[PDB]
């Protein structure tokens, strides 16, 4: 009972690019972009596909760089992210029905308006190491458990 997400981080060498979400689960947050694989997709296929829907985006190419597998408590499905990154953005970001995109120099991440996973494992991505994680919420605001690693092969 898991079920394939995907996570795209926009990382430039000053700054990244996150999103206000709008809309649903999560809203009120900066979020990176991204969502549910579909049927007849490849997981970087959804990467892409997401990130051109929320955003405008497409990009060159998109490197993996973790995967995070996410419990909620009452829910049957486990979250199963797969989280990329990348600095080869083609066009410019837009405003989508669901997400208004934003810059932030990376010393003004806006944790404390972020999901509070973001706190642990982005500095993991900032010095470019691969990891796997795990986080068991309650609700969208309290992580119970969780372990982090890094790894050679995401
Ligand atoms: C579902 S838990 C979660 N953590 C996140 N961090 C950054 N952007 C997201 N969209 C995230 N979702």
């Amino acid at each position: 009972a898991s079920r394939l997400y995907t996570l795209v981080l926009v990382l430039q060498p000053q700054r990244v690019l996150l999103g206000m979400k709008k809309r649903g689960f999560g809203a009120g947050r900066w979020n990176g972009f991204g969502g549910k694989v579909q049927e007849g997709e490849t997981i970087e296929d959804g990467a892409r596909r997401e990130l051109q829907e929320e955003s405008g985006l497409t990009v060159d190419a998109l490197h993996k760089v973790g995967q995070i597998v996410f419990e909620f408590v009452g829910e049957p499905e486990l979250m199963d992210v797969h989280v990329f990154c990348t600095d080869s953005i083609q066009g410019t970001p837009v405003e989508s029905d669901e997400m208004r995109p934003c810059w932030f120099q990376l010393d003004q991440i806006p944790f404390k308006d972020m999901w509070p996973d973001d706190s642990y494992w982005f500095p993991l991505l900032l010095q470019k190491k691969k990891f796997h994680g795990y986080f068991k919420f309650q609700g969208q605001d309290t992580i119970l458990d969780y372990t982090l690693r890094e790894v050679d092969t995401v």
